[PDB]
């Protein structure tokens, strides 16, 4: 199991959350903010992500742009927040799964993703 991830870049370093999930067993993939809207999309579809990660609600607000009329889509995604507050930001965009990793450790996580996987093969049969 060697789940997909997408990060957006944020004050923190991005080097250092890659290594982290890297670590475990995940996929890492970086793309920085700059990115013209439709990129987002394009990604998502193409690589099959399972999780997408934001260091912050400014990076949250980017993504939102980047999505641009397929938001109702790319929402499906399990979207990581570092904070409480963070994740309230998510749910207000209509996020339809929100995850907080404030509480919950790195391996836990990963636990998270393959999780989330496993109801991407119900809806095909």
């Amino acid at each position: 199991m060697d789940p997909k991830v997408l990060i957006m870049r944020g004050e923190g370093g991005r080097e250092f959350l890659a290594e982290r999930l890297r670590g475990q067993g995940v996929q890492v993939d970086y793309l920085p903010l700059d990115y013209p809207a439709g990129e987002l999309l394009a990604r998502v579809r193409a690589e099959r992500l399972n999780g997408l990660v934001v260091s912050s609600g400014q990076g949250l607000q980017n993504l939102y742009q980047l999505a641009a009329a397929d938001w109702p889509e790319i929402g499906r995604l399990p979207l990581f927040v570092p904070s409480p507050r963070v994740a309230e930001m998510a749910r207000e965009l209509g996020a339809q799964r929100v995850i907080d990793c404030r509480g919950a450790s790195a391996p836990a996580l990963l636990a998270a993703l393959t999780s989330a996987a496993l109801e991407h093969h119900h809806h095909h049969h």
